[PDB]
Formats: C-alpha cells, sequence, structure tokens
C-alpha cells in the first residue's frame, strides 16, 4: 500500500516516534518525576502469610477444657477442646503497556526499565484500594470498610480528644486494641488544631506523626474523605503473595484491545511493535472482622 | 541557565492497572509526559549626570550608586513575581497562580485561620514552606493566642510564624490585612546576566 | 473492565484452574489412568518402509 | 513433534464475546502437536469382510 | 545520522554595500540564512513459508533469500 503516514490507534495507549502532524521526536529529553514513588500501605501495616496455592487455610482453637472441684473418692467429669476455620484466596492483578519499536530506538531506549516502578506503584495503589476502602472494584469479599459496615462500629462526629479516644475504646471492648491509625494527609490539619484541656497536651505529635502514641498511616486515595480516620489492630489483616510481579516483554502477540484506524486488531510482528505485560497474584484475609473502627463527620 | 530560555518535561499520567479473571483480557495503558518552559526578560536604567555634578559635588557618585540599583532591580523583580505589579512582563506569579486557583481565606488573623491557610495547600499534599507577609503585620501576629495553651504562634525572637520562617516584602501593593503562603520551592528563577 | 469471573470459552477445550462456581483447583491429584492404551493396528499388522 | 506457545491467537477457539483467543492478553499457553503419517495397499485384493445379512 | 532527521543551517541574502560621499550618511543592510532538513522512511518485507515447505524442499530458503 506503501502508506508512510504513521499509524492512528483506538485508544491512543501507544507509544510513539512521528506525530500525526509530522513531528518526529528525536533529541529526547527523559522526564523526570517529581514524587517519590509509593508503597503499599496494606503491606506495610497486614502480616505477611506464606501462600503456594492460590488459597490458604487457617485454623484455631475455639472452646477450651473445663475443670471440676472433686470430693474424695467422687467421680471426676469430662471436657472438650473445639477449634475454627477461616480460609483466604488470592486473585490477579495485569496490564500491558504497547510501544513502537521506533520509539523504543529513536525516543527512549529504556522505556520500559522506567515503567516498572510505575507498574509495581499502580498494583500496589490498586490493592490497598480494594483492600482498605473497598474501592475500584474490590474482587474479596473482604475489606476494612466492609467490617467496619457490618460491626457497624463507627463514631460519627467532630475530631475531638473525646471521640478520638472513644474510637480507641471501641476495640478494647471486644478485648482488642488498636495497632495503629488509617488517615488521609489532608486532616493532619484537623489532627493538629485539638488539646487535652486539663493536661494541656497536644495529641498528635506533629514531628513524628503520631497520634495518641499510635503511628499514622497516610492514604493517597481520594476515597477516604476529609473527616474520615480510622484505627484498628492491624494484626488481624493478612495478605499473601503467591506471584511477585512478573514481567513478560513480548515481539509477537496481537493486542484486540487496541485497534488501528481500519478497525483491526494490533498485531506486534506484521506492524513492528513490542508490548510489556505485567502480572500480579496478591491475597487479603480480614482475621477479625471486629478489630476495625472508624471516625466519621456528623 | 545558559540563554533566555529552560525547559522541562515531567511525568504526569502515570499507567492504571487492573483486576483480571482467569483467561480474561489484560487491558492497555499509557504513561505521559507534560512540557514547561521558563524564559528571561531584562530590567535596565539610566543615570545621567552633568559634568559639573562629578567633578565639583560628588565625585564617587556612581561606585556609591551601584548598591541602589542593584536594590531597585531586586525590589522590581519581587514585585513582578510575588505580586502581579510593577507591570509584570511574565505570563504568571504567586499572585496569578493563588487568582487562578482560587486558594484564598477571607478572614481576620487568628490561629483558626493561620491553620486553615497552611491546611489549604495540604488539600494537595504539598507542604508549607514559608510565609510572605508585611511588616505592619507584626501588630496583628503578636495579639494572637492559643486559648487553651495560651501559647502564642508568633515568635518575637526569631520573626517566625507556627514554626515556619516569616520574610517580610516592603511594598504597598501586599497591604495590611494580608498573609501569604506557599511551598517555595515551587518558585523557580535563574540569572542569564549579572547585573 | 475489572471482571474477576473466569473466561467462559467455545468450544470449551481450555483448561482453567477456577471454576464458574468459584471453586479453585488446589491440591490437585494428578489422574491415574483405568486402562492400558492402544498401540496402532496398522503398524502392529503392516509393514513399515522408511 | 510438540511446541509449546505462549503467544498465539488460537481462531478455533472463541472467548464468550465472541472474539478468537490470545494467549498473551489472556495468559494462556497452547501445546501443539503434529505427526506426518503415509499408508499404501499394496495389492487390493488381499482383504475380505464377513458382513450380517 | 543518530536519530532519523537531520538539519542543515545554511547563508543566504549577504549583505549590500553603498557609494557614500564625503561626510553622506552610510545606509545598513543584513544576512540571512535558511534551513533543510532530510528525514528517514522505513523499507520492510514479510517472506511466509509453510514448515512443510522447509522441512522437506528447502531447509535452507531464509538463509539463501
Amino acid at each position: 500500500s506503501n502508506n508512510v503516514k504513521p499509524q492512528v490507534f483506538n485508544p491512543d495507549n501507544v507509544m510513539m516516534h512521528e506525530k500525526k502532524d509530522g513531528t518526529l521526536m528525536n533529541e529526547f529529553t527523559t522526564p523526570i518525576l517529581q514524587e517519590v514513588m509509593e508503597n503499599s500501605k496494606i503491606m506495610q501495616l497486614g502480616k505477611y502469610e506464606p501462600m503456594e496455592g492460590t488459597e490458604k487455610k487457617f485454623t484455631f482453637w475455639a472452646d477450651k477444657p473445663g475443670a471440676y472441684w472433686v470430693g474424695e473418692g467422687q467421680k471426676i467429669e469430662t471436657s472438650k477442646a473445639t477449634w475454627v476455620n477461616a480460609t483466604m484466596r488470592a486473585f490477579k492483578l495485569g496490564v500491558i503497556l504497547p510501544v513502537t519499536k521506533e520509539f523504543l530506538n529513536y525516543t527512549y531506549s529504556q522505556f520500559f526499565e522506567e515503567m516498572k516502578p510505575m507498574i509495581a506503584e499502580a498494583f500496589y495503589k490498586k490493592f490497598d484500594e480494594a483492600g482498605i476502602l473497598n474501592q475500584g472494584n474490590n474482587p474479596f469479599g473482604k475489606s476494612i470498610a466492609q467490617s467496619i459496615e457490618k460491626t457497624n462500629k463507627v463514631i460519627k462526629g467532630d475530631f475531638t480528644q473525646d471521640n478520638i479516644i472513644d474510637l480507641e475504646a471501641l476495640l478494647e471492648d471486644d478485648e482488642l486494641e488498636a495497632n495503629a491509625f488509617i488517615s488521609k494527609t489532608q486532616n493532619r490539619s484537623l489532627l493538629r488544631k485539638i488539646v487535652d484541656p486539663e493536661t494541656k497536651e497536644r495529641i498528635y505529635d506533629r514531628n513524628s506523626d503520631s497520634l495518641d502514641g499510635l503511628p499514622v498511616v497516610n492514604l493517597k486515595s481520594s476515597n477516604l474523605k476529609r473527616g474520615e480516620l480510622i484505627t484498628g489492630d492491624f494484626d488481624k489483616l493478612i495478605y499473601g503473595i503467591p506471584q511477585l510481579i512478573e514481567y513478560k516483554i513480548d515481539e509477537t502477540a496481537q493486542l484486540s484491545t487496541v485497534k488501528n484506524e481500519d478497525g483491526t486488531p494490533v498485531n506486534l510482528f506484521e506492524q513492528d511493535m513490542v508490548a510489556l505485560r505485567a502480572t500480579m497474584h496478591v491475597a487479603l484475609h480480614i482475621a477479625d472482622d471486629k478489630a476495625f473502627a472508624k471516625l466519621v463527620p456528623a
């Protein structure tokens, strides 16, 4: 066909060297990152559990044996122990990044090696918003926010030392103690302006990000609102990783998820392109639905 | 800066990710960068002197005038990049940025408003680094008291507000009622030609 | 699309770890054979030619 | 001969949406086996059959 | 050629000169330049072969081709 104008794609997810206006992108300056790359707050707070299938079983003692006061020559009576079972499964995260091979030679040679950190960050954020907030199409049935909803373990009201202490007290009502807080950085404003009216000490350590002596963890998510704060015994949140982040770079596949201007699927061998596929298998368990509580604006 | 212009490339969008069922199609995504650019403009002044003046009135006039010209340049630059004043040549300034994003508090100087002003940057995960103030603000800043602890947020001894440096502007264009907060590492400046 | 149920296929010859009811086939026991599998009767009866 | 492949399309299998199966997008593997085999009947009179009425 | 485009800059118009009377005003002129560019394009072909052909007819086909 001898058509030499560059290919338009739909969606425009393909990195290209030549722009449709004819601009040809030589002497490219490598973009620089205005931020530190994020990490999974679930993997920071929760307990790791080694997992080898896609599924894991847990079994715990429940009932325990009794005892009796027995007179001399009186018959000693009997007792029993019990256990209970729980289980968690994994799900898969993945993405593909397509590149034209002119781009990977004449614009950005190292593109995939510089994308790898950003793909890992995207997976970690996608996991955190699922397991903490019940957001981003949570595949599990299990999350902190949905545990709080079933137990209704919520305080309604403004940030005060009264409410923040009554929140942490809401766990020991069930014989658990808080290990950390989860909050939104937009609200350390509110933590900074509350003080003990009697000892005249401030509950939030602005210098070290501890609230009431416990560490605060900041979510970058937009789904956790200004007025909302979460507390929990995070040893009761368990995570596992059957497959680490694995990358395959492929020079020959077809991508039916992307189309050419004529409506045809993208074929990487025939159109002279490359793609990176990343996948990960990740599993979440909430070991005790009573272990988490939430403070919410009225 | 080696000429009248500088250019910057930053990552704008990171790639997405998908939950993928077994045997389901993994979908695509893209990274994306953005371009920004910075250019110089010229400050200048001429000082005319008669030869009688320079001979018989004031011999060292230019040598002692040089400092006052440098101050006039610094004041013109500050009054253009902070305030949108002095007939500013650049496209944008701090006052233009505030006016476009509308990050402004209507209110008196109180510890509540000073904390809400600093919080108005945390809305965007930016942490304030300093204040820009009018020295005739001190008669307001020093009468702020924390009603529980009765601590005062403005430190006489180090011209520091809520622990952050306060920097004072000598102009008539920053009024008596007004205070400015920023992450000032987001001011970038360059000087292709010293005076 | 963030769809996590397993793909249905036609004619459905794909071997899959997850069943559509959500059963995960871990702890799987390798199938054993109820027979001895057949040789070719052509190759048993006929003559081979290089 | 057995060839194992991780990136082909299979047109003879279709997704629930009707699309051909792509092994790279869908994170799959396929085994292809092939064999060449030949037959000759050297004398067609050499065979006979008994059949029910 | 590094990358797939190259640029060339050439002198174009050249300054004038004037005949100047004694105490007459000398006039002005300017130099000028122009740009040219050369760009690469891609040649390609695919040669498809059945593996019957590659086994039984012509093993060295993609070497001789």
